[PDB]
């Protein structure tokens, strides 16, 4: 379970960062 | 702590996916 | 590895919530 967990956190890290970047751009495009 | 961790990753998975979906729609609505 | 994992989930919790809040506002600003 520890390796399952670490693999999944590694994946979540990436998706969260991606979402941060997309939100940053959207904020710019809307002026927020 | 292992069960706490897994429960929390399970919850984070869901929220991240939800955020991905909402961002996808917003990108469409703004044209991004 | 357990402490590394918990520290990282704690950080991901925060970033996910932040992203939720930003998405909520954007949805309002676009009308989504
Ligand atoms: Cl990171
Ligand atoms: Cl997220
Ligand atoms: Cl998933
Ligand atoms: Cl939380």
């Amino acid at each position: 379970r520890m390796k399952q967990l670490e693999d999944k956190v590694e994946e979540l890290l990436s998706k969260v960062y991606h979402n941060e970047n997309e939100v940053a751009r959207l904020k710019k495009l809307v002026g927020e």
